[PDB]
């Protein structure tokens, strides 16, 4: 194989040195292929002003409502993605097929129902809630409301941990970078959602976030993704708009590999990976298969910790 090398199961960090910024930092020059070393404290010494960091920030926030298809029999699960205007929301629905045109779904005793004001491209569904009083209150209400048997039976119950090399980010460094003049933007990615369409991630970029990144691109700043993964979201987005960012959400399945021309990031921050997984190819497409390779060889040499909790890399 072409993305293989010697990787001592030992050089593979069993657990993390999460104590601090210790975690070394292999720095590779995308173009030149140079390959210096370092530690994650000096990090901030590589970012200029007008640079932005996109953080794959995650939130167990997909709140979900268990309603029942009004008219017909029943059973509809809604995943609340983002509230738009007033009482309209971006949503994912179980038994999606069931939710159509302007279908109506009831929740609980009927306080709060919702109509499907439209089908969405990513298979989601824009819905609109009907209710009295304060919305956020009504929900909270249903919060403590057990699922009626009717549904309850139709189910199996009642009513992880953000990986991403983006953890080496001491609240402090976050501040430093701010202070120095490096912006920080967030993207949102969800995992178990696949079952709402397969096992793809669901991303969401905001109007402001998109806006922000475009400025940076305009003003000639650099964009660096802090995401063993999020780099793909970005890449996906700017991919479908020609290097430009737009608010959006959807399923990400892009598979980056040598040859791919990045149109989103200028550099990224992740870890070292296995002698053939599909991450090395990603990275490899970024700085070239060779450069990365030799760096992988020198990383092993200077006994760098590889993978999940090992040391951090940058471009």
């Amino acid at each position: 194989d072409l993305f293989d090398f010697e990787l001592p199961e030992r050089l593979i960090a069993q657990v993390p040195l999460e104590q601090r910024d210790a975690s070394r930092l292999m720095v590779l020059d995308k173009h030149t292929g140079e390959l210096t070393d370092s530690s994650f404290k000096h990090i901030i010494s590589f970012f200029n002003e007008g640079d932005c960091l996109v953080l794959n920030n995650t939130r167990v926030l997909p709140a979900r409502l268990f309603g029942t298809k009004e008219d017909t029999g029943a059973k509809v699960e809604l995943l609340l993605l983002k509230q738009e205007t007033g009482d309209k929301w971006e949503t994912l629905a179980k038994p999606a097929k069931r939710v159509k045109k302007g279908t109506v779904v009831t929740f609980g005793d009927g306080r709060l129902k919702a109509i499907c004001t439209e089908e969405l491209e990513h298979g989601g569904r824009k819905m609109e809630f009907q209710y009295d009083g304060i919305f956020y209150e009504v929900l909270e209400s249903l919060g403590e409301m057990p699922l009626p048997p009717y549904i309850k039976e139709q189910l199996d119950d009642k009513e992880a941990a953000a990986p991403t090399a983006g953890l080496h980010f001491t609240e402090e460094i976050l501040q430093q970078l701010k202070d120095k003049g490096v912006q920080i933007e967030f993207i949102t990615l969800h995992v178990g959602l696949g079952t709402f369409r397969m096992h793809a991630e669901f991303y969401q970029m905001s109007e402001e976030t998109a806006a922000a990144l475009n400025k940076v691109r305009e003003n000639g700043g650099r964009i660096i993704s802090v995401g063993t993964t999020s780099t793909r979201t970005l890449e996906t987005i700017a991919g479908e708009h020609d290097g430009q960012f737009k608010a959006s959400s959807g399923w990400t399945s892009i598979f980056i590999y040598p040859g791919y021309e990045f149109k989103a990031i200028d550099g990224m921050i992740t870890n070292f990976h296995l002698p053939k997984s599909s991450l090395i190819m990603l990275v490899s497409a970024l700085a070239g298969r060779e450069n990365i390779l030799r760096a992988y060889n020198h990383a092993v040499e200077e006994e760098y910790r590889f993978f999940s909790f090992g040391d951090a890399m940058l471009i």
